[PDB]
DNA sequence: GTGAAGGTTCTCTTCAGTATTAATAAGGCCACTGTTAAAACGTACTATATAGACATCTCCACAAAAG
């Protein structure tokens, strides 16, 4: 995870951001909404959808006759391209969610088949539980990936003695157990199961794309409709309301540069660095950046000023910078939206190329990746790709003459294990796994050191903000706030402590937990105690373990793992995936997720 | 003639998914019975511990006959 993003405002006079402003609003946004009309109209959208997989080009292709349709004509056409690529990575993105959707939705109703109980197993298999036990006692030794290798062994094996030994074999979490089952916990296991099945059935109703209308033109249209027409019955009126509910987008959707070089940095006689874009270069903006990251923006001057020098012999491959995104902020207050909005770069940077250790990393990765290309990819314009490709393989050998950082080392004995929970967001330990010992153990308030209290004070909020905003709804006042950015930065402060810890002892890895999805869990072990609590009473249900369900809703820790996992990237240590026991004190968890990850080494 | 804008390709994704070790629970009012200590409280079949109205025997003092 070496990719991070740093930001500057971009300053410029009025008609520059005007002009900027009228191409994204009036042009590119327009694009973008229609080319995810068509697309989603495609008569291949729904074959998309089972492969998971959008075409490489079909955006590129529904785009080429729109760059001259008059609603679209008027861009460079970089911004065509950016359009292309929002486009294309909102369906990658889109596909992707619904095809893994669909795969849990199969692997739960297999699963949903074959959980039979035991006074199930008995008639569907026609033998004695002993002897179904004795058939799974041979199963398993033959299966000896495990878990995958019985669900490959239960589905064409039709002999239903087997396939009940399998199915025994399985409920048990792929081992004998030798105790009865409790008719009760089966009965709530297999309603999960269904709540599961129906949750991940709802999921895939998932509506297409909506895009940013930002004329609102429906709404207003509808309005006068509303107003002046009888509904022909209850559910025109409905789709009225809903209609007149939603809420108008304010900003473009963002300009993506994907080419490094599309941006353009200079230092103009006050000394400030300025970037303008390619297709766009009479407007210069001005860099108006914290010095906390003035040397990232000082540094895509100096690539650039180094490839020029060499007269293109240097790669930009190995360009510092990886790509821009340009946004429009939403201001404050009032005023024309290029004087009210402001502008801001994001730049991806890679971590590794600030280096020149770092950057010899990624050269033997780029050389890698096109050497696989080249010789896996042997027209015109693909032998023009190839030539492409192997002058970048020769360029990338020209060194840039970067900052010298000895690379970091750690002990691959050493391992930090993070133990995740609700209601402590983290606890380590350091083992030593070849002597099976603990250096050190760090609580949550260890961690957070001096900044303990924000932990508190973000419960605090959470309570306090959601209370205010429960009575603002109710005056219909705007005035809706909340802890978000609290919990980031607690989030970021864990993250540090722990690569610190993982340094300070030469830890050769990080080990986080492989979680799965705790909500859809939680949500639906809830949901079966309190079916059973609240038979045919909805609101009982719901109303049962609300604030724990509320509670798992907000646990963050996603954003925790993604914390480390960038924080642990910057310093090169690894991060490596255990599995959490249930069992014990989170320190133990700690330890004994670290040790696993350890043992599972092969 | 160095700089700006614009062109071009990048493959296949029949793969990934489905199993545990699971925590005390996460429901709150209303009324309505029915137990469950455990506190408050009428009164019984007893086990003694006296207090004192009476009955009893004993020791000592007086009239009739004989030398």
């Amino acid at each position: 995870s070496s990719q991070i993003t740093i930001q500057a405002r971009l300053i410029s006079f009025e008609s520059n951001r005007q002009q900027l402003w009228k191409l994204m609003a009036d042009l590119n946004t327009p694009l973008i909404n229609e080319l995810l009309c068509q697309l989603g109209q495609h008569p291949d959208f729904e074959k998309w959808q089972q492969k998971g997989k959008l075409p490489s080009t079909v955006v590129s292709q529904l785009c080429q006759p729109l760059k001259t349709d008059p609603r679209f004509a008027g861009q460079p056409s970089r911004l065509y391209m950016s359009a292309i690529h929002i486009v294309d990575y909102i369906y990658k993105s889109w596909l992707a969610i619904q095809k893994r959707l669909q795969q849990q939705l199969d692997g739960k109703t297999r699963w949903l088949e074959m959980l039979n109980s035991d006074a199930e197993l008995v008639e569907l298999s026609g033998d004695t539980l002993e002897a179904i036990r004795v058939k799974a006692a041979e199963i398993l030794a033959i299966a000896m990936s495990l878990s995958k290798t019985l669900f490959d062994a239960y589905q064409e094996t039709e002999d239903i003695k087997s396939r009940s030994a399998i199915s025994y074999l399985l409920k048990n979490g792929c081992k004998l157990t030798d105790k009865e089952e409790d008719s009760e916990k089966f009965a709530k296991r297999r309603r999960q199961v269904e709540i599961q099945i129906q949750r991940l059935t709802e999921k895939l109703i998932s509506r297409m794309p909506k895009g940013r209308d930002l004329t609102n033109a429906k709404w207003l249209e509808t309005l006068l409709t509303a107003t002046t027409t009888v509904a022909e019955d209850n559910a025109q009126a409905k789709r009225w309301q809903d209609i007149l509910l939603t809420r108008s987008s304010s900003l473009p959707f963002p300009l993506v540069f994907e080419t490094n070089e599309d941006m353009v940095w200079s230092k103009n006689q006050k000394g400030r660095l300025c970037v303008h874009f390619n297709g766009l270069s009479d407007l210069i903006f001005e860099v108006y950046c914290g010095n906390r990251q003035l040397h990232w923006f000082q540094r895509f001057l100096e690539d650039q000023q180094t490839k020029r020098k060499s007269k293109n012999q240097h790669s930009s491959g190995l360009f510092t910078l990886r790509n821009g995104h340009l946004v429009w902020l939403e201001g404050e207050g009032k005023g024309e939206p290029w004087n009210l909005h402001h502008l801001t770069l994001y730049c991806c940077v890679d971590n590794r190329l600030w280096t020149e250790e770092g950057t010899e990393i990624v050269r033997q990765e780029k050389a890698d990746e096109i050497t696989k290309f080249i010789t896996n990819m042997k027209s015109d314009t693909q032998q023009a790709l190839i030539q492409r490709k192997q002058s970048t393989l020769t360029r990338i050998n020209n060194s840039f003459e970067r900052p010298s950082q000895p690379l970091y080392q750690g002990q691959s004995h050493i391992l930090v294990g993070v133990s995740l929970g609700l209601e402590k967001p983290a606890t380590v330990a350091v083992v030593d796994a070849i002597a099976n010992k603990v250096l050190a153990y760090r609580s949550i308030k260890q961690l957070l050191g001096d900044n303990y209290e924000l932990l508190n004070r973000q419960r605090r909020q959470q309570q306090y903000l959601s209370h205010e905003r429960h009575k603002a709804q109710k005056n219909f006042s705007p005035n809706q706030f909340g802890a978000s950015e609290l919990g980031q930065h607690i989030d970021r402060l864990l993250a540090k402590a722990i690569v610190a810890l993982a340094r300070t002892y030469k830890a050769g890895s990080i080990v986080l937990p492989k979680l799965g999805d705790m909500r859809e869990v939680v949500q639906s072990e809830i949901q079966a105690i309190a079916e059973q609590k609240f038979p045919g009473y909805i609101e009982g249900q719901q109303k049962y373990a609300k604030q724990y369900r509320v509670n798992v809703h907000r646990w963050s820790y996603g954003r925790l793992i993604q914390s480390i996992q960038s924080k642990a990237a910057q310093t090169g240590i690894v991060i490596e995936e255990g599995k959490q026991p249930i069992r014990g004190s989170p320190h133990d968890k700690a330890k004994e997720l670290a040790l696993s990850a350890y043992n599972l080494r092969l």
